[PDB]
């Protein structure tokens, strides 16, 4: 039985750098680690990627998922719309910025990416495909 997203509210505070999340634009993040029934909220795209690839984390790792940047608007994401992370098409390198500054856009449509990508910018990417040096 995967865990499920939950809101995020206006005193979560995000997992890796202790910021303010829902204040702030751009796609967010939530993920379980196998140890712990309590979510892992993150403030941006960026700060998710950067905990579950870290070598301390990336095995702890099971359900992650991301804004449908195809559903909610950039500036105010909406929390009924978390999709899994690993089925997600990404944009990395566009000139669209979240809490962190540059982030990775989100998308369930692999042509709504490419249209944000026409935009603004970036290269596409799948799950896998995002590493450390992204
Ligand atoms: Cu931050
Ligand atoms: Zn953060």
């Amino acid at each position: 039985p995967p865990k499920q997203a939950q809101a995020i509210d206006s005193t979560h505070e995000c997992h890796l750098c202790g910021m303010l999340i829902t204040e702030f634009p751009g796609p967010k993040g939530e993920l379980y680690t196998k140890t712990s029934e309590k979510v892992k909220n993150f403030c941006s795209t960026r700060d998710l990627f950067s905990f579950l690839l870290d070598p301390e984390y990336v095995h702890q790792v099971k359900e992650v998922y991301v804004h449908d940047m195809s559903l909610s608007p950039w500036a105010k994401p909406n929390d009924s719309h978390f999709i899994n992370a690993r089925l997600a098409w990404f944009v990395v390198g566009s000139s669209q910025t979240g809490a962190m500054g540059e982030t990775i856009g989100s998308f369930s449509v692999k042509k709504d990416a490419e249209a944000f990508i026409e935009q603004y910018g970036g290269k596409l990417y799948r799950f896998d495909e995002i590493t450390q040096a992204q």
